[PDB]
C-alpha cells in the first residue's frame, strides 16, 4: 500500500507496458543461464571429441569423418544457439529498457505538475514551516530519485530473475544431486564470502566514520584570514591536529584499507576456496558418477546466480532510496493539508464596496506556544476612510494587516470584510480584491511591461500605461532604455527599492481592489523616494478604504483614524489630534519620534612527476602489482588446463590431475592474492597516508603564506577552502593508487594476456583482440552517450526548475495569487518540451543497451565457432580455445579494474590539479630582509607619493587615483572620506596588502612597497570594523602571539588594563582563562574591541590603524573605547579613519579625501573656514 503503491500510481497502458517489459528481463537474465548450459552441450560434444582423439594410432579415416561429422554438427548448434540467445538478448533489452524510460517517464511528469501545483497550494505553510529553499532542492532531487527508482528496478527484477531461474534451472536440472552438491558446496560457499567479506566491510565503514571526526578535528576554524595576515601564521596547531588524527585513523583505517585488502582478500581468498570445493567436488563426481566433464556448466552457473544477486542488491537500493524518500515527501506531495486556504468556487461578492470590520480576533502565529498577538482585538473601519496603526514593539499590526488576507485564520472571534465574513468568501476573489504592498518590492526576472501583467493577466500596455502613469513611473520607465520592455537583470537588483516598491505599487494598482494595505511600504528607503513615493501611495488611496501601518508618524497625520498598537496591544482611536489629546500611546511615541570551479589548465603526467615527488618509494607496491596481474592470467591458464586435461586427456591420473591443479589453484589464487594484496594494501595503502597528510601541509602553508588579492578579494570562502584541503589530499591519493593500479590490470592483462597470446594459435589470438578492444569502445561510448543524455536534461529541467523555484522562493507572488497555476503552467510548457525530449532519449538507452548485449552473443558466436574451426581428423582446434578466452577474460579483467579501486583518475587528478596550482602559488610576502629595523626606524612618519591602486577588477575604474597623503610622527591622522572605500583601501595599502599600481609609501624613510613586509606588519595597531579572536582564551588573544613573543602574562595584564577590558578580567570566572567561549558568541563587541587594542597595544605599534573602531556600539562602549584610544593614541602615530563626524575633532590633520583624490584637510574649524565638502559633512550631521 501507501509507500509502494501510491509509490507506482497512475499508468494505464503504462503499467501495461510495465508489466511487459518486466518479463522481457525475466526472459532475459533467464538468457544467461540457457547460455551457459549451452556452452555445457558444446563443451561436452567437443570433449568426446577430444578423447577418441586421444585414442587415435588406429581408424584414420573413421576419425576424420568423426570429428567432422561432429564439428559441422556443433557448428550450427552454435549457429542457432548465439542467433537464438542473441537475438533475443537484443530484442528483450530493449524493451526492458523502453519500460524503464516510458514508465518512469510519463510516471515523473505527471508527479512533477502534481508536485510544483502541490506546493503551490500548501499555501502559508510553506511559509510557516519548511525552509523553502530546501523545499524547492528536495523538488528536484527527490523527484529525480524517484525516477532512478523506477528505472534501475526493472534492472532488479532483471538480474533476479537471472540468479532465481539460472542457479534454479541448472542447480536442479542438471545433477539431479551433482547439481545439489553444487547447491552444497557452492551455496554455502558463497555464504560464508558474502559473511566475512560484509562483517569486515562494515569495520571499514565505522573505520570510516572514525576518520570523519579524525577530519573535523583536522579542520579548526580557517576563515577569519585577514586578522590573521595581520597576526602571522598559525601553522603549527593545524599541522599538530591535522597529521595527528589524520596518521592515527590513518594507519587504522589503514588497516582497515589494508583490511579491505584483506576483503579483496577474503572474498578472493574464499574465491579460491570457491574453485576447492568446486574442481574437487567435481573431480571426484565427475570420475565416479556422472563422468561428464561438463559438470563445468552447472557448477560455474550457478556462480552467476550468485554474482547476479549481488547486482540485483545494489538494484533494489536505488528502488529503496528511491521508494523511501520519495513515498515520504511524495507523502508531504499528493497530500493536500491546505483547508486553511485553498482556491475554487466559494462565495462571490459583486456588491463590490464594504467595511473593515474585526470583531474580538484571538490570533496566535503559527507557532503553537507562540503568544497570541491578538489578546482580543475590536476594530472597525468604514469604507472611503483610511486607518493607520502604530506600533513598535514588532508583532501584532503587521499581524491585523495579515489577517486581512485571509493569509492565516483567525484562531478566535472573526473579522468580516464588506459585511460578510472573511472566511466565507472566495480566496481568489478575496485578494484580488485587496490590493496590497508589504516592505519588499519583489519584482521578477522580466521586463516591467510582465511584473505589472504578473499584477493581472489580460491588460493592455494602455491600462499599464495609465496604471504605472498614476503610479508615477512613467518617467523612470521612459528614461529607462527598453521602455516597459525593460528587464529586471536576475531578480529585482537592478533599480531603487523606490522605484521597486513604485512598480509595484503599479502592479497592485492595475489590479484596482476596494481594500488597499500598506505594510509600512514607505519603510526602509531614502527620505526623497519617500515623500514621492507616499505620494504615489495617496493617489492610489482615498477612492479604496485603506489600513496602513507604519512609522512616519508624519505620512500617519493624514489619517481618517489612528489605531494604537506597540507589539500586540490595541487602544486609542480616532483623530490624530485626540490620541495626543489623550498625551497616551499615540501622542507618547510620536513624541518619542519627535560554489562553482573548474580549470582549464588540467596537468599531463606533471602530477604523476610531482607524484613521485610526493612520494619516497615503493617498488613493492608496483612488484606486488605486477604479480598480481601475473596472478590473474595465471587462474585463467590453469583453469584452462584442469577443464582441458579432463575432457581430453588419459583415464589414469585423472584424479591426480585433479586433486593436482584444482589444489594448485587454491594455494595459488588464493595464497599468492592475499599476499599480493596484504603487502600492497600496506604499502600503497601508507602511500596515501603520507601523500595526504604531508601534502595538506604544504597546501595550507601554501595558503598561510599565500594571502594578498586572494583572501583580500577572494571568490574562495572559508569551506571551499577547507573542502580543497580534505577532498583534494584524498583525490591526489588516488591519483597515485590509480597509477600503480595502471601498471598493475596492464601487466597483467597485457603481459601475461600476450604470452599466452603466443602459444595461442593465431586464429583466436586475432579475432579476440578485434573483439575485447571492440566490446570496449562500444562500452565507454555506451557511459558517454549516458553521461550525455543525463547533463543535457539536467540542463532543460534546469531552466525549469529555475523559475519554478524563482516563484516557490518567491512565495510574495500567492499576494496576488493571480499567477498559481499561470505560473506552473508556464513549467509545464518547459516540462512538456523535456518530456517529449524524455521519450527520444528513453528509446535511446534502449538501442543502446540492445545493441551492448548484442555485441555479447556476437563476440561468442564468433569465438567459439571461429575457434572449432576444422576439426576434420584432428586440427589444432581443441581444448587451447579456453586460454583464448582467457584473452576475453583478461579484456573482462581489465574492466574489472577501470570499475574499481581509486576513482576513475578523473575527478581524482582534475582535484589533484587544484591542489597544485594553489600549494605552488607565488608567496608574495614570506620572509626576506628589505630593512633591518635600525634602533632609528621607531618613527612612524607615513608617506603616501601618487598612492593609485584599486584591488583586483581594475575595469571597474580605481578607487585610488592619483593619491598622495602623510602623515608625522607621535600624532594622529584624522581620515574621512565619503564612504566605505578609500578609507579602509589606505589602512589597507599600509599593512601592504596590496602594493598600489603607481606610487609609494614610506613609513618613515625607507620605501613601503620594499621595506620588509614582516616588520611592515609588525609594527601595526590594526583594529577594524568587525572584530574577532579565535576560540582560544583571553589571555592567549591578548598575547596574540604575533612572533616570538613569549605570552608575556604582566605585558597582556597592561593590555586589558589599558584596553579597558581588566573589567571582565578582574572577575567573571576563570579570569585571563575563559576561552572566548564558543568561538566568542558571549561578549558585546565593545568588549571584543577592547581586546582588539589589547591586541595592538600588546604589539606596541608605532602606528595604529583605526578603521571605524566603534562603528555599531553604544554607551561607555563607545565612551571606554575612545578612552584607552585616547591614551593608546599620541604616544605613538596612528591614522584614525572613521564616519563619526563627531569624536574626529580631536584630529591633528583631519583629511578629506573623496574617493581617489583627496580634496580638503588641515585642522578642523579650518575646514570649517572651507566651506564646502568637510562644511556639507558636519552639516548633514546636525
Ligand atoms: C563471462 C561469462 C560468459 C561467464 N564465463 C565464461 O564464459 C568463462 C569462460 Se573460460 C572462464 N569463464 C574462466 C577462465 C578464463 C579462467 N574465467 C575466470 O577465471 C574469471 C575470473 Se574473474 C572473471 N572470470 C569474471 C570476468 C571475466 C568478468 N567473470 C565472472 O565473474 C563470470 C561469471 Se559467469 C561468467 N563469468
Amino acid at each position: 500500500v501507501s509507500v509502494l503503491t501510491m509509490f507506482r500510481y497512475a499508468g494505464w497502458l503504462d503499467r501495461l507496458y510495465m508489466l511487459v517489459g518486466t518479463l522481457a528481463a525475466i526472459i532475459h537474465g533467464v538468457a544467461l543461464p540457457l547460455m551457459m548450459l549451452i556452452f555445457g552441450d558444446m563443451t561436452d560434444s567437443f570433449a568426446s571429441v577430444g578423447n577418441v582423439s586421444k585414442n587415435s594410432t588406429n581408424m584414420s579415416e573413421a576419425d576424420k569423418r568423426a570429428m567432422f561429422a561432429k564439428l559441422e554438427e556443433e557448428m550450427t548448434t552454435y549457429a542457432y544457439y548465439y542467433t537464438g540467445i542473441g537475438a533475443g538478448v537484443l530484442i528483450v533489452a530493449y524493451i526492458q529498457v523502453s519500460f524503464w524510460c516510458l514508465a518512469a517517464g510519463r510516471q515523473i511528469h505527471k508527479i512533477r505538475q502534481k508536485f510544483f501545483h502541490a506546493i503551490m497550494n500548501q499555501e502559508i505553510g510553506w511559509f510557516d514551516v519548511h525552509d523553502v529553499g530546501e523545499l524547492n532542492t528536495r523538488l528536484t532531487d527527490d523527484v529525480s530519485k524517484i525516477n532512478e527508482g523506477i528505472g534501475d528496478k526493472i534492472g532488479m527484477f532483471f538480474q533476479a530473475m537471472a540468479t532465481f531461474f539460472g542457479g534454479f534451472i541448472i542447480g536442479f536440472t542438471r545433477g539431479w544431486k551433482l547439481t545439489l552438491v553444487i547447491l552444497a558446496i557452492s551455496p554455502v560457499l558463497g555464504l560464508s564470502a558474502g559473511i566475512w567479506a560484509k562483517i569486515l566491510s562494515s569495520f571499514t565503514d565505522k573505520e570510516l566514520h572514525a576518520y570523519a571526526k579524525a577530519g573535523a578535528v583536522a579542520e579548526e576554524v580557517l576563515a577569519a584570514i585577514r586578522t590573521v595576515i595581520a597576526f602571522g601564521g598559525q601553522k603549527k596547531e593545524l599541522e599538530r591536529y591535522n597529521n595527528n588524527l589524520e596518521e592515527a585513523k590513518r594507519l587504522g583505517i589503514k588497516k582497515a584499507i589494508t583490511a579491505n585488502i584483506s576483503m579483496g582478500a577474503a572474498f578472493l581468498l574464499i574465491y579460491a576456496s570457491y574453485a576447492l570445493a568446486f574442481w574437487y567436488g567435481t573431480s571426484l563426481v565427475i570420475s565416479k558418477e556422472y563422468s561428464i566433464g561438463q559438470v563445468l556448466t552447472v557448477f560455474f552457473s550457478v556462480l552467476i546466480g550468485a554474482f547476479s544477486v549481488g547486482q540485483a542488491s545494489p538494484n533494489i537500493e536505488a528502488f529503496a532510496n528511491a521508494r523511501g524518500a520519495a513515498y515520504e515527501v511524495f507523502k508531504i506531495i499528493d497530500n493536500k493539508p491546505s483547508i486553511d486556504s485553498f482556491s475554487k468556487s466559494g462565495h462571490k461578492p459583486d456588491n463590490i464596496q464594504g467595511n473593515l470590520e474585526f470583531k474580538n480576533i484571538h490570533f496566535s502565529y503559527p507557532s503553537r506556544k507562540e503568544v497570541q498577538i491578538l489578546k482580543g482585538l475590536n476594530l472597525k473601519v468604514k469604507s472611503g476612510q483610511t486607518v493607520a496603526l502604530v506600533g513598535n514593539s514588532g508583532c501584532g499590526k503587521s499581524t491585523t494587516v495579515q489577517l486581512m488576507q485571509r493569509l492565516y485564520d483567525p484562531l478566535d472571534g472573526m473579522v468580516s470584510i464588506d459585511g460578510q465574513d472573511i472566511r466565507t468568501i472566495n480566496v481568489r476573489y478575496l485578494r484580488e480584491i485587496i490590493g496590497v504592498v508589504s516592505q519588499e518590492p519583489v519584482l521578477f526576472a522580466t521586463t516591467i511591461a510582465e511584473n505589472i501583467r504578473y499584477g493581472r493577466e489580460d491588460v493592455t500596455m494602455d491600462e499599464i500605461e495609465k496604471a504605472v502613469k498614476e503610479a508615477n513611473a512613467y518617467d523612470f520607465i521612459m528614461k529607462l532604455p527598453h521602455q516597459f520592455d525593460t528587464l529586471v537583470g536576475e531578480r529585482g537588483a537592478q533599480l531603487s527599492g523606490g522605484q521597486k516598491q513604485r512598480i509595484a505599487i503599479a502592479r497592485a494598482l492595475v489590479r484596482n481592489p476596494k481594500i488597499l494595505l500598506l505594510d509600512e511600504a514607505t519603510s526602509a528607503l531614502d527620505t526623497e523616494s519617500e515623500a514621492v513615493v507616499q505620494a504615489a501611495l495617496d493617489k492610489a488611496r482615498e477612492g479604496r478604504t485603506t489600513i496602513v501601518i507604519a512609522h512616519r508618524l508624519s505620512t500617519v497625520r493624514n489619517a481618517d483614524v489612528i489605531a494604537g498598537f506597540d507589539g500586540g496591544v490595541i487602544v486609542e482611536q480616532g483623530n490624530h489630534d485626540e490620541l495626543m489629546r489623550e498625551k497616551g500611546i499615540y501622542f507618547k511615541l510620536v513624541m518619542t519620534q519627535t560554489l562553482d570551479e573548474d580549470v582549464p589548465p588540467a596537468s599531463f603526467w606533471r602530477i604523476l612527476k610531482l607524484n613521485s615527488t610526493e612520494w619516497p618509494y615503493f617498488v613493492v607496491g608496483i612488484f606486488c602489482a605486477i604479480i598480481n596481474g601475473g596472478l590473474q592470467p595465471a587462474f585463467s591458464v590453469i583453469f584452462s588446463k584442469v577443464v582441458g586435461v579432463f575432457t581430453n586427456g588419459g583415464p589414469p591420473e585423472t584424479q591426480r590431475q585433479n586433486s593436482n591443479l584444482f589444489s594448485l589453484l587454491f594455494l595459488i589464487l588464493g595464497i599468492i592474492s592475499f599476499i599480493t594484496f596484504f603487502l600492497q594494501g600496506f604499502t600503497f595503502g601508507k602511500a596515501g597516508e603520507i601523500l595526504t597528510k604531508r601534502l595538506r601541509y604544504m597546501v595550507f602553508k601554501s595558503m598561510l603564506r599565500q594571502d594578498v588579492s586572494w583572501f583580500d578579494d577572494p571568490k574562495n570562502t572559508t569551506g571551499a577552502l577547507t573542502t580543497r584541503l580534505a577532498n583534494d589530499a584524498a583525490q591526489v591519493k588516488g591519483a597515485t593508487g590509480s597509477r600503480l593500479a595502471v601498471i598493475f590490470q596492464n601487466i597483467a592483462n597485457l603481459g601475461t594476456g600476450i604470452i599466452i597470446s603466443l602459444i595461442y594459435g593465431w586464429q583466436l589470438t586475432l579475432l579476440l583482440l578485434a573483439i575485447v578492444p571492440i566490446i570496449a569502445i562500444a562500452g565507454v561510448v555506451e557511459m558517454k552517450m549516458l553521461s550525455g543524455q543525463a547533463l543535457k536534461d539536467k540542463k532543460e529541467l534546469e531552466g525549469s526548475g529555475k523559475i519554478a523555484t524563482e516563484a516557490i522562493e518567491n512565495f510574495r507572488t500567492v499576494v496576488s495569487l493571480t499567477r498559481e497555476q499561470k505560473f506552473e503552467t508556464m513549467y509545464a510548457q518547459s516540462l512538456q518540451i523535456p518530456y517529449r525530449n524524455a521519450m527520444k532519449k528513453a528509446h535511446v538507452f534502449g538501442i543502446t543497451f540492445s545493441f551492448t548485449q548484442a555485441m555479447m552473443y556476437f563476440s561468442y558466436a564468433a569465438c567459439f565457432r571461429f575457434g572449432a574451426y576444422l576439426v576434420t581428423q584432428q586440427l589444432m582446434t581443441f581444448e587451447n580455445v579456453l586460454l583464448v578466452f582467457s584473452a576475453i577474460v583478461f579484456g573482462a579483467m581489465a574492466v574489472g579494474q577501470v570499475s574499481s579501486f581509486a576513482p576513475d583518475y578523473a575527478k581524482a587528478t582534475v582535484s589533484a590539479s587544484h591542489i597544485i596550482r594553489i600549494i605552488e602559488k607565488t608567496p608574495e610576502i614570506d620572509s626576506y630582509s628589505t630593512q633591518g629595523l635600525k634602533p632609528n626606524m621607531l618613527e612612524g612618519n607615513v608617506q603616501f607619493s601618487g598612492v593609485v591602486f584599486n584591488y583586483p577588477t581594475r575595469p571597474s575604474i580605481p578607487v585610488l587615483q592619483g593619491l598622495s597623503l602623510e602623515v608625522k610622527k607621535g600624532q594622529t591622522l584624522a581620515l574621512v572620506g565619503s564612504s566605505g572605500c578609500g578609507k579602509s583601501t589606505v589602512v589597507q595599502l599600509l599593512e601592504r596588502f596590496y602594493d598600489p599600481m603607481a606610487g609609494s609609501v614610506f613609513l618613515d624613510g625607507k620605501e613601503i612597497k620594499q621595506l620588509n613586509v614582516q616588520w611592515l606588519r609588525a609594527q601595526l595597531g590594526i583594529v577594524s570594523q568587525e572584530p574577532i579572536l579565535f576560540d582560544c582564551s583571553i589571555a592567549e588573544n591578548i598575547a596574540y602571539g604575533d612572533n616570538s613573543r613569549v605570552v608575556s602574562y604582566e605585558e597582556i595584564v597592561r593590555a586589558a588594563k589599558e584596553a579597558n577590558i581588566h573589567q571582565f578580567i578582574d572577575s567573571l570566572p576563570d579570569k585571563y582563562n575563559t576561552r572566548v567561549g564558543d568561538k566568542g558568541t558571549q561578549l558585546s563587541g565593545g568588549q571584543k574591541q577592547r581586546i582588539a587594542i589589547a591586541r595592538a597595544l600588546v604589539r606596541q605599534p608605532h602606528i595604529l590603524l583605526l578603521d571605524e573602531a566603534t562603528s555599531a556600539l553604544d554607551t561607555e562602549s563607545e565612551k571606554v573605547v575612545q578612552e584607552a584610544l585616547d591614551k593608546a593614541r599620541e604616544g605613538r602615530t596612528c591614522i584614525v579613519i572613521a564616519h563619526r563626524l563627531s569624536t574626529i575633532q580631536n584630529a591633528d590633520l583631519i583629511v578629506v579625501i573623496q574617493n581617489g583624490k583627496v580634496k580638503e584637510h588641515g585642522t578642523h574649524q579650518q575646514l570649517l573656514a572651507q566651506k564646502g565638502i568637510y562644511f556639507s559633512m558636519v552639516s548633514v550631521q546636525a
